[PDB]
């Protein structure tokens, strides 16, 4: 069970809280996040 579609279900950054409240892309479908890279 995860809390997003850009990180695994064992991410450390997303352990305390989903820190993926970013992404300024309307026509750039990415398969990863910077905050957690
Ligand atoms: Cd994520
Ligand atoms: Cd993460
Ligand atoms: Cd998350
Ligand atoms: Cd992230």
């Amino acid at each position: 069970k995860s809390c997003c579609s850009c990180c695994p279900a064992e991410c450390e950054k997303c352990a305390k809280d989903c820190v993926c409240k970013g992404g300024e892309a309307a026509e750039a479908e990415a398969e990863k996040c910077s905050c957690c890279q």
